[PDB]
């Protein structure tokens, strides 16, 4: 609150030097740091995950997003909008599923930031990245509900294995879009079959 203000700030201020370190519109920055922080605050409390903690991450995945916009090319204010639309669809999925652990949303939050900055190396779009990462945690989450999975370390498994394979794509010069989306599919036959 005094805090979740003081976050707010924060972001403000990294997403406006971004846009002024690259001549992009630093009114427009702010406004969307300010739209951006909003849009994360309200999809967390409408979730139950509005902890500080997790909002810091929601900020740390739009300052890196930001960050790494600034270095490959690509419009500070669009990428902050997408980062924070990218972290309202995993609050949603979360709220579905029931998901409120920290750990699994750290690890959900962590994918979409590196099937991102991926992205932002290759020259591909974020968002289509950002949905490709979300929809992957979706497909997981809505499983694990619809199976009964209950089990925190179940879903972090989940996770790092489409973490895993994403990384495996990295190396080898694969599409990395595909990996997730394949190993989310995985987990979710197998949840099907359990029940």
């Amino acid at each position: 609150s005094s805090e979740k203000e003081e976050l707010r700030e924060r972001l403000v201020k990294i997403v406006v030097e971004n846009a002024k370190r690259k001549g992009d519109d630093t009114e427009e920055a702010r406004e969307a740091a300010r739209e951006a922080f909003e849009l994360v605050r309200e999809a967390a409390e409408r979730a139950g995950i509005d902890s500080s903690e997790v909002l810091e991450l929601a900020i740390r995945l739009i300052k890196e997003v930001v960050e790494n916009a600034q270095r490959e090319g690509y419009d500070i204010s669009e990428a902050a909008r997408a980062a924070a639309e990218a972290f309202k669809r995993v609050a949603e999925a979360a709220k579905r599923a029931g998901i409120t652990s920290s750990e699994v949303l750290e690890l959900a939050i962590r994918l979409i930031k590196e099937v991102v900055e991926n992205a932002q190396r290759e020259g591909y779009d974020i968002s289509e990245a950002a949905r490709a990462a979300a929809e992957a945690f979706k497909r997981v989450a809505e499983a694990a509900k619809r199976a009964g999975i209950t089990s925190s370390e179940t879903l972090k498994r989940a996770i790092e294995e489409i973490r895993k394979r994403v990384e495996e794509a990295q190396r080898e010069g694969n599409d990395i879009s595909e990996a997730a989306r394949q190993a989310a599919e995985e987990f979710r036959k197998k949840a099907e079959e359990l029940k």
